[PDB]
């Protein structure tokens, strides 16, 4: 229906097209990517230093961290959008690593729709301190991509990449692309 083949572009990179959309995923250190966005996945608060939101906000730094509390303490969010800060992006979107990671990663993508921005790095959602299982979370990430696409929302967004912090986890993401493959 949407789904092209997996490939390798690059040792440790694997990647294929989601429609108009090339999603990849690859291990390593997230704060040291360029995209338009980077998603942290943090607390209800907002304010996490555990995992890799422990080192997505001290690369950010403190203007960030008041963004965060001051937005924090204005209504109840379901995720925030601030500036990048000392991070490679034009905004980090931050959501609540414990919510559905579906419902998480369409706002995102919405999200960069109406800043007409092509390309999205983010986490395994969920999979620090929220404790979320890493097959389910790899299942929702993909499904919302699929089911953007299905929609015919896809129009400025053309790259999605996921960057994992434990290779362990990047082999659950590797075969359910595998599964999914046209
Ligand atoms: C030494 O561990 C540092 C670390 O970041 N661990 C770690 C371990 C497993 C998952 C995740 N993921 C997220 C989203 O935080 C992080
Ligand atoms: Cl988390
Ligand atoms: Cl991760």
């Amino acid at each position: 229906m949407f789904y092209g083949t997996v490939s390798s572009p690059d040792s440790g990179v694997y990647e294929m097209k989601i429609g108009s959309i090339i999603f990849q995923v690859a291990s390593g250190d997230i704060t040291k990517e360029e995209a338009d966005v980077i998603v942290n996945s943090t607390s209800n608060s907002f304010n996490l230093k555990a995992g890799v939101s422990k080192a997505i906000l001290e690369c950010a730094g403190q203007n960030v961290e008041r963004e965060c509390s001051q937005q924090a303490q204005q209504r109840k969010n379901d995720y925030i959008i601030t500036g990048g800060g000392f991070l490679r992006c034009k905004n980090i979107i931050h959501v609540i690593g414990g919510n559905d990671v579906k419902s998480s990663v369409s706002s995102v993508l919405q999200e960069c729709e109406k800043k007409n921005y092509s390309s999205i790095c983010l986490p395994a959602i969920g999979t620090g301190n929220a404790k979320q299982h890493p097959d389910k979370v790899a299942e929702a990430i993909i499904d919302a991509i699929e089911d953007f696409v299905q929609k015919g929302s896809a129009q400025s967004v053309k790259k999605v990449k996921v960057v994992i912090f434990l290779p362990q986890v990047l082999d659950v993401f590797y075969a359910n692309m595998k599964k999914r493959e046209g």
